[PDB]
RNA sequence: CAAGCCGAGGAGAU
RNA sequence: AUCUCCUCGGCUUG
RNA sequence: CAAGCCGAGGAGAU
RNA sequence: AUCUCCUCGGCUUG
């Protein structure tokens, strides 16, 4: 039943017989079907060869593993051989080492295999070796980078390959090495200005992947051009001339607070440099133990980010963010007072006094939003799907709120939903993988006609067809832009970019376009190179990478060696008071820290407002949570909100992290808490 | 919205229609607005001409490019056309060749364009040609000199122009050449005594720029005289009669050390000739391999420079400099001994024994500083900005320390800060471009009322208004003086010069004044000349310059031809011992050198005190650093601290430089370091 | 469904 | 090399 | 933020 | 033509 096409033959013909190589075709070129066909051919050759045929497929994203399991690999290969799809979300509840030798076909994230090999080296588990495999297939090869996961696996493979070469000169016996295949569309450039450097980056990629070729289509390219239609390019610009009243009022309060705290701005307002200066002032205040330097800095930061989003988000969202922050602060203050400095009262009373007028001033008119609405609605009328790319998740939420609230979209009847990434990213609600999964399914079937997504959807997150692809103030790198452009896969596509004229964004878009042109100019060059000098370059890059990794591991071992028991005193950053000693702390689960002595309980204050409570200091500085672990409600504390004081010279140092502290703490002896 | 003035029309009228010319107006005459208006007119003519309009602007300084991008060009031209500002600091991260044909307006440093053209000639990159442009504009035309960057570009242009002329006689087709405009205020004189030679220099400038005219204002000159007010000239002199005690003690130790090392001074003390003699003795000691000749010479040099600054700097700074130098020497000696000649002990013990008495003798009183303070404070009281020009950066630092420490300035409340140049200049901390940028911004907005700067601020570094301009022992050339004088741009200005009466400095100031007078006397002359003989002179100078450049390139190619693999033996200059062979050395990044054999590791000693360590010899002579490159911590060595010994005739030669050695070294073969 | 931990990648400013 | 901002994967607990 | 490399310009003395 | 002292730009590495 398997079906194929000419360009697929031409690209995949070399790999049919050895030739561990890479393949670079645009999106929607059937690369997945190429891969399944190649795997089938390899397994057939093994069977007719009376040799063990093992195939492993590696994908950076978890979803794509199940996607290939459901759509391409299993349907076209179910009957001939045994197949399985692994992932972190999925329970590989047997084990990796033997399922490698139980199904002959593995589809798993690279991290699982990497963990298995590390376990083997540690000797804790029997583990697995690459020799057990006969064919490795890697999707999204462009991620093979300085020390990415793919790069780690390939560095192990290349060390084995160098050992085998050395033996070939020394001893005939050698460890067999499985074939390697790579799939990609935009290999990318490591920020190379000279085309020579771009080719150097391409050769580095090839050496990491041991491809020895690229094998891009050259004969039937016309057929691909006919089948694939590139979206029409559209540029959109804007200027922030309006917004004068409320911006002016906010800047007036800005200047007032600054002069009150006498902060030299050392930079222009509304920029990342100012935030960095604010953080430097935070650190200085920590090293000095004074107030009036950090609360003001955080408030300035909140105002700055509010202003930044205002240029790209409606003022209502910024006002709500600020109000929520101040309400949380006031709840903190009320709790601390309930248990029972002038600048804090100044800030809160300033905001309270001007709260009503600020609300009235923000509610009034005086935007990219109006023109975005114009473009989207006129396009929808002309069409009778849609994707938005932005910077931060709350921007996606604001866009969803805007499209729901406005009645014009309801008149059009366009369906929309907000999609974002997972995990915790500094005050953005983590999103569950399953939730993203039903969102993508709902969009796939048709109910959602508009999908708002962050960089996650830029890569992978494959869809059959997306008619409209519009980016909104998001330009990062050539790979992101090109993959977003190719994600349309529609017969007729509209690629739009929206941003501010003052900001350097259109320049970035054209830079990515030139990077694509340069990628072609370099890929065609490398495809035409002398085999001897070529292989020489691959060897040089391989050996250099292996050596660099070896020195890096040596310096990682040599960097962390102190591990002293107790040589410090931990204080509260906000109020320089002795909070804990260097030994009273105890470790649990080899990851968390806690203080158990009741003397510590007599210092801090417990607070809960909302299923684990949080801790606060006498000065209102948040410390941690009340972890419920194996019965015990242990008070876990975050070093992110503390200060250190060594026993000698008292050099104050803030780490925002535990491992960055070279000295280790003792584990929790439950026997110390008997009765 | 664009606005203009009559003299601007009169000067710029000829350029409106061809007439590749130059313009010479004083500072703050709106030359920038003249340039933007001319560019706008040219682009409009191209548009109505249905022809491609390309404009490129060249500036020697990096900052001025962004300055024109922010203040003059973009604000007045944003809407009509597309604009961009390039620089080394800025990432032209697309490429030069196509951004030339992407925005129609380029503002970049000349070096970038020069590099692009050299790349084109080499054929490595597609590159760019001047034909792609339609109008070239050059600021600071006075820098078009013997083989400056502007001169290189103009020499290429003039070779093309001569080819086009030859074809015009031979073949009608010819490569079109963009118009050329030059902007300046003080074209300058190439040290001409006869007014005929001054006019010759002016004609050389014009020929390099192909100006064919000067077009200085002659009609509305009265209006410029009214609008611009020249600063009042002030001379100040001083004598070093005082300072007898500590100077006498220093000269006593001077004589003691000299007699101990029996050095014929061959010159007077406290002069550059003595330093040159000391360096000659250094070289002789290198050619003989003896001690007691270089350490003493360096100590004498340090004493000499200390004395020189004492005439213009407080003794505390000189004492601190000497103490730091000797502490560094002693740390070196302690390290070398830690691993485990009588004159060195003599020097160190002499300084140690007299250290306390020297400190006590320097602390006592017995200066230009007191009168400088008097003048500055009385002027500040009279005024109810300020700029200081000096020789060396540490002088600026000393001035900042003096103004901060003294309480009288605090009573006045004058704000001050030290500004200096960037880069490494033999034991002066390099300064970052961004740092200079925020310094200039802070002064511009008002917080800094006093800006101490070196020759960098003399040229460019434009400021709206600088009330006070005072120079402190700095007279170099007529251009520096005139530009510093015009940099005031204040309605009322005070130009002051301070220096020693004995030194020949007031003479230099009046020489620069006469040079300005002579520049006018020659510019008015050249503006009135016969067109035929004029063009003849321009042609003669152009052809002469092109021919000279051609012979220079021929002799540069013919000079470096040996490039032998290994014919020498490298020894330590201080101790004549075999340090390395002619082949054991290896090259990396095509710029650095290193020795990898452990036998070399068994010879030198590693030292680190402070993120790269340094190397020292068994005799305490510093050699290089431990470069951390692409993983490897390769030991990089500086030929500046070594001696050479050829395999024949053993002629010792010190180069202070690698390229000056005609023989080349092999690159680093990483394969030689496997495992 | 929530919390925590470990590593990695990309962009922007020093 | 440092700081900031975003994103991915793996592990643990409830 | 630090280090290194390449060229160029100016001043002073032989 | 040589030596010394200052300044500019470009490139690379971390
Ligand atoms: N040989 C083929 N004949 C017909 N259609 C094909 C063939 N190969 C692939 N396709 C089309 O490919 C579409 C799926 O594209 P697919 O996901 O395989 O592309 P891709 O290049 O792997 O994508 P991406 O770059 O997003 O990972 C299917 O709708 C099918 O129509
Ligand atoms: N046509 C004009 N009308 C009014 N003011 C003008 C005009 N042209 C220039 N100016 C004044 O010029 C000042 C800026 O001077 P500018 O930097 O252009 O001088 P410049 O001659 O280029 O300087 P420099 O010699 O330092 O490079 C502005 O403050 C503006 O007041
Ligand atoms: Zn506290
Ligand atoms: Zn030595």
């Amino acid at each position: 039943e398997l079906q194929l096409r000419p360009y697929q033959m031409e690209v995949a013909q070399p790999a049919l017989d050895g030739k561990n190589i890479i393949i670079c075709l645009p999106t929607g070129s059937g690369k997945t079907r190429v891969a399944v066909y190649i795997t089938k051919d390899h397994l057939d050759k093994k069977k007719q060869a009376s040799e063990s045929g093992k195939v492993i497929v590696l994908v950076n994203k978890v979803m794509l593993a199940e996607q290939l399991f459901r759509k391409e690999f299993n349907p076209y290969l179910k009957k001939w051989y045994r197949i399985i799809g692994l992932s972190g979300d999925t329970q590989l509840k047997i084990s990796f080492p033997e399922v490698v030798k139980s199904y002959d076909v593995i589809i798993s994230t690279a991290q699982i295999l990497e963990n298995s090999l590390l376990n083997l080296e540690s000797g804790d588990d029997d583990g697995v070796q690459l020799s057990d495999f006969s064919l490795i297939i890697i999707d999204e090869c462009h991620h093979t980078n300085k020390e990415a996961v793919y790069n780690n696996i390939m560095r192990r493979y290349l060390k084995q390959k160098l050992r085998n070469n050395d033996l070939k000169k020394q001893n005939k016996p050698a460890i067999p090495l499985p074939q390697i295949l790579g799939l990609t569309a935009s290999p990318g450039v490591g920020a190379a200005k000279k085309q020579s450097e771009a080719e150097k980056h391409i050769l580095n990629i090839c050496a990491n992947l041991d491809a020895f070729t690229i094998k891009t289509v050259k004969e039937n390219l016309g057929q691909l051009k006919h089948q694939i239609k590139e979206p029409c390019k559209k540029f959109v610009i804007a200027d922030d001339t309006r917004e004068n009243p409320f911006k002016e009022k906010l800047l007036e309060i800005m200047a007032s607070i600054q002069t009150y705290c006498q902060k030299s701005p050392m930079s222009d307002f509304g920029t990342q440099h100012y935030e960095q200066w604010a953080i430097q002032m935070e650190k200085k205040a920590a090293k000095d133990g004074n107030r009036k330097d950090r609360v003001c800095a955080e408030h300035l930061r909140k105002y700055n980010e509010a202003l930044q989003i205002n240029d790209t988000i409606r003022m209502i969202d910024a006002y709500s963010h600020l109000e929520t922050f101040y309400t949380d602060e006031k709840e903190k203050k009320f709790a601390v007072l309930n248990d029972s400095d002038e600048t804090d009262e100044f800030l809160m009373n300033l905001f309270f006094d001007n709260k009503k007028m600020l609300k009235k001033l923000a509610e009034n008119p005086k935007e990219k939003l109006i023109k975005l609405r114009n473009t989207i609605l006129e396009q929808f009328t002309r069409s009778e799907r849609g994707i938005i790319f932005t910077k931060t998740r709350q921007s996606t939420y604001a866009l969803s709120q805007w499209i729901m609230e406005n009645a014009k979209f309801a008149e059009v009847g366009v369906k929309a939903h907000h999609l974002i990434g997972a995990g915790h990213s500094s005050e953005v609600k983590p999103m569950t993988q399953t939730e993203q999964k039903e969102v993508i399914s709902k969009f796939r079937t048709g109910e959602i006609n508009l999908l708002i997504a962050t960089t996650v959807a830029e890569e992978g997150l494959d869809i059959k067809e997306c008619n409209i692809v519009i980016r909104y103030g998001l330009v990062t790198n050539e790979i992101a832009m090109v993959q977003a452009r190719g994600r349309a896969r529609a017969d007729e596509s509209t690629y739009v970019l929206v941003t501010s004229s003052g900001s350097g964004v259109t320049e970035r878009e054209i830079v990515n376009d030139f990077r694509e042109k340069m990628m072609y100019k370099a890929i065609n060059r490398v495809q035409n190179m002398k085999p001897e000098e070529y292989a020489h370059k691959i060897l040089e890059l391989q050996v250099q990478s292996i050596l660099e990794k070896k020195m890096k591991v040596k310096r990682s071992i040599a960097k962390q060696y102190n591990d002293n028991p107790s040589l410090i005193t931990l204080l509260c950053k906000n109020c320089s008071m002795l909070v804990c000693s260097g030994e009273n702390i105890h470790v649990v689960e080899k990851m968390h820290h806690v203080n158990m002595t009741p003397e510590f309980k007599g210092l801090y204050i417990v607070r809960e407002n909302k299923t684990n409570g949080e801790i606060i200091c006498k000065c209102g500085q948040a410390w941690g949570t009340m972890m419920v672990h194996k019965g015990l409600d242990l008070p876990c504390l975050k070093i992110r909100n503390f200060v250190v004081n060594f026993k000698n010279n008292s050099p104050k140092k803030q780490y925002k992290k535990w491992v960055e502290l070279p000295i280790r703490f003792p584990d929790l002896d439950y026997s110390e808490y008997c009765l």
